[PDB]
């Protein structure tokens, strides 16, 4: 049986205030740019619709050096990071990207037709371009958070596929990485795996996987870790409606229409598929740049920010306008030469975090830490229980205690740092540890959050 | 029942070992210990359920000798109304 924090832990009066400087972040819209021969990227791959994910690090509470440290008895709790305050700074002026594909699969406008469509030749795609769905979202957590979406699951021992034959599906979750992609409009799959083609959407996520947050799962989770805060902001439209170029894979059964005849004898694809397209942006739609009190949560967990860590997950196309910027090079000619002049495209985005944390102990008893094991070892693994006096024991305990508690003072400092359990994956540091404070006033939260509270 | 304590324990030990080697003591969560003990108390306690059941059992001391052999661990009752004995013994003390 599992329970709210608020249970074991205890809240204190303490409360300080921590965010970043400001975020920064430049690259191609589209795909990164490495050497092509080597692989080194030089410019990477940055667009209003990467998942943007922070692990966010705090200093030990334990660890850390307090002016008065009588609220609490280390002889019997540890502390722990509690958020309860979070804004999320978003610094670009709205605007939206747009994205396409040079040679997308597309056939014909089946929106509305003269006279039935031409035959299909070969490479008949084209150079499209959209604007995907728009989507403003964030969530947080001890935990990083999981996408699920769409791949080639595993089959059975049967038929051995027969090559072109369709791939079978499976609902796949991942731990959403930094930089991975947001639903367009488009799903969320491993479009590489299931599309061959290579051209069937723009290229930004081509070869990608678009995730979406397996909000369901998250929540399923009984100590709700991976997430206790999010909001999510979505809307999308059909733009236009085409049909897929390429060779029937199942075919129409007969039974669904009447034999053609003459140029309509032969059927025309039936695989069609939507433009996705994000409306208009607005500012009272708008979902950052607000401050979000963690008061309560429906989770068991509430905000507490375990191992000292964060997880502050954002999307927000709102802002997806990359400039295209342009050099020239020969400043001679005085007629427009399309071969003088060197296209480019550029998007940055601008981030700034910040937040309120509450001081927690948290007495240790059996039961207490037992659960505690049970719910996640490491947390006290974690923590260090520097050896103390047994309480009234046999004179030959403490003795030994005191020999032992003083040898360990011989300056011998060989702590093996752990190391990160999820060095697999990436995303984006957020060192926080020197930068906690008290007087918030001086911080526009701290204020905020502080008259808010009122006490 | 028998509570032990320290005297108590050494005279039965003294008395005759076994009787307590025989017994039983699940590790316990020592009493306003470190919380150091406590938990590796629980760690050792928690890794106590691992469903490994490689208990081997004790050999009968007195193998040697052999005489009527009488189980009776499936025979306990108490409604001894339902038994002579019961029913004797019973009225018998009166309570």
């Amino acid at each position: 049986k599992v329970v709210s924090t608020d249970e074991y832990v205890a809240r204190t009066n303490i409360y300080y205030h921590a965010g970043t400087s400001r975020l920064l972040a430049v690259g191609h819209p589209y795909f990164p740019i490495k050497k092509p021969n080597n692989n080194k990227i030089l410019v990477p791959k940055v667009s209003g619709l990467q998942y943007r994910v922070f692990r966010i690090h705090l200093p030990d509470p334990n660890k850390f050096g307090f002016p008065d440290t009588s609220f609490y008895n280390p002889d019997t709790q540890r502390l722990v990071w509690a958020c309860v305050g979070v804004e999320v700074g978003r610094g670009q002026p709205l605007g939206v990207g747009i994205s396409g594909h040079p040679l997308l699969n597309k056939l014909d406008d089946t929106e509305n037709a003269s006279a039935y469509a031409a035959n299909a030749g070969v490479d008949n795609r084209e150079c499209i371009s959209m604007d995907y769905k728009q989507t403003q979202l964030c969530l947080i957590g001890c935990k990083p958070p999981i996408g699920e979406h769409w791949g080639k699951g595993s089959p059975c021992t049967q038929v051995a596929v027969q090559p072109g034959d369709c791939p079978p599906l499976e609902l796949i979750n991942t731990v959403i990485q930094d930089g991975d992609m947001v639903d367009t409009g488009f799903g969320a799959m491993d479009f590489t795996t299931l599309q061959a083609n290579k051209s069937e959407v723009p290229l930004d996520i081509c070869t990608s996987i678009c995730k979406y947050p397996d909000y369901i799962k998250m929540v399923s989770e009984p100590y709700g870790d991976s997430l206790f805060f999010y909001l999510r902001r979505e809307q999308m439209f059909v733009r236009h409606l085409f049909n897929r170029a390429g060779t029937v894979g199942e075919n129409v059964p007969d039974d669904l229409y009447i034999k053609g005849s003459g140029s309509t004898a032969n059927l025309a694809s039936s695989n069609y598929f939507p433009t996705p397209s994000g409306s208009m942006v607005t500012s009272d739609a708008q979902i950052f740049n607000k401050p979000y009190w963690l008061q309560r949560a429906q989770g068991h967990n509430n905000g507490i920010c375990w191992g000292n860590q964060l997880f502050v997950t954002v999307v927000d196309t709102t802002r997806s306008t990359n400039m295209s910027l342009c050099a020239a090079i020969s400043t001679s000619e005085t007629t427009y030469k399309n071969t003088n002049f060197k296209e480019y495209l550029r998007h940055g985005e601008e981030y700034d975090l910040q937040f309120i944390f509450q001081l927690c102990k948290i007495t240790l008893t059996a039961d207490v830490m037992t659960y505690i094991h049970s719910m996640n070892s490491t947390i006290l693994e974690d923590w260090n229980f520097g050896l103390q006096p047994p309480p009234g024991g046999t004179l030959e305990d403490t003795y030994r205690f005191v020999t032992s508690q003083a040898i360990a003072c011989q300056k011998h400092t060989p702590p093996a740092p752990k190391e990160d359990p999820l060095k697999k994956y990436t995303f984006w540091e957020v060192n926080l540890k020197e930068k906690f404070s008290a007087d918030l006033d001086q911080f526009p939260l701290g204020r905020k959050f502080l008259l808010q509270l009122g006490l």
